[PDB]
């Protein structure tokens, strides 16, 4: 009776890093005729933001927005308190996990280097061995010697090692970077806001479901009810299955 | 009869890092009856326009808004191409430089490290030991402990010594950084294109015109007929003199 609908975004709802179909954006809006709307993707705000609408029109279009997988929610247009990364870990451990990245770093040759090799985020530090200020031909260029040269995957497997038992974990996407979380703070974390929130039910949708997905966690949680998808529409094909049968 | 005044922005035309006084900038405007003005400062052109005017109301109001000492230039409300600070060091020297603080960095220990411990600008690199993303309250703490440890001199110091005669410059400025640039990429670089555009004289004016100053080098460069200023109002006041006598 009081249902929410929380879908993942990239492969979900949109072409990953794109624009929103508008048909798809279209039955989200009658969706809501049925049950409450949200969003949680792992990109900060702007970012999701923009492939879901004009503006902040994202805000007002669904009933939850989780950026970040959660550290920051709007709720009904409403933006709410966010954590800070080091409230959660502690100054000790953040810097010790800052400064072996900083001396990590420093002793890769790589062709080229810019700016902006720790960028700080709200759920996230992300990690960039060129620098995150490069552009895209920059980018391209990294990826390619990363793929023969295991860079990424590398700086990654000392890093677990060195941290071992202390709480952080790994994700290596996109084209010149890595990002360390805390353990807990993948999709799951939207999770304990909405527990205070009275829904019935809750169905989790995503497209990276299995074992190493970035919706592995929060589609195997006890709190949703999971469905697995492969695109947007077949999102929208089960929607209808279940909701207007 | 061909004539260009050309303003440092903080402490010359304004407080520093604060808007201009509307009495100021009103005087600005009368003076471009008579002559074309501009403005150099080392912030980027986002700072410059805030202090300014609206928006983009700064590339209207002066006829030149030379921005990072003139490595971004807008010219009668155009845009002009940039270079890149790779381009002129070369990618070897950069490097070099970019691991050199890493490296230093690493061992470092502070109360807090946050991200952005290296920011590519346009014309320079800032270096942050904290990191460049923290909040004022931990600007304010960096800075009070910089001023018992010399941090940030030491630093500088350290670098000079390893690229000495490799034509690195460097300034600590606010609190919790400092800048690295090239030889030349003071205030003096807006001056290469502004020889090209036939003005009989170019007048600048400064408030940090001794030795150590950041309008030293363009003060006393042959191109410019250089006036030291304390304040807006005395820089108003030489205009008057100058050019409404
Ligand atoms: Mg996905
Ligand atoms: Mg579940
Ligand atoms: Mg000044
Ligand atoms: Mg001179």
């Amino acid at each position: 009776e009081r249902v929410l609908c929380l879908f993942d975004v990239d492969g979900t709802l949109t072409p990953a890093r794109q624009k929103i179909d508008p048909e798809v954006a279209a039955f989200l809006q009658k969706l809501r005729s049925r049950v409450q709307i949200g969003v949680v993707g792992g990109s900060d705000y702007c970012k999701i933001a923009e492939q879901l609408g004009d503006g902040d029109e994202v805000i007002e279009k669904f009933d939850y927005v989780f950026a970040e997988n959660g550290t920051v929610q709007y709720k009904h247009g409403r933006l709410l308190s966010k954590q800070t990364i080091q409230n959660h870990l502690g100054e000790e451990l953040l810097q010790d996990l800052i400064n072996f990245c900083l001396s990590y770093m420093a002793l890769l040759r790589l062709p080229k280097k810019r700016g902006t090799f720790i960028e700080f985020r709200n759920g996230m530090l992300n990690i960039s061995p060129i620098g995150r200020s490069c552009t895209l031909e920059e980018r391209i260029e990294f990826s390619e010697l990363d793929k023969k040269e295991k860079i990424r995957e590398k700086f990654v497997e000392a890093l677990k090692t060195e941290f071992a038992g202390k709480g952080l974990r790994f994700s290596i996407g996109g084209m010149i970077s890595f990002d360390v979380f805390p353990e807990g703070w993948d999709k799951r974390y939207c999770l304990d806001s909405l527990d205070q929130d009275s829904f019935d039910t809750i169905h989790f949708f995503g497209n990276e479901t299995s074992p190493g997905g970035n919706d592995f966690e929060i589609f195997a949680d006890p709190r949703t009810v999971g469905h697995s998808v492969v695109s947007p529409q077949d999102t929208v094909q089960r929607c209808r299955e279940i909701f207007f049968p």
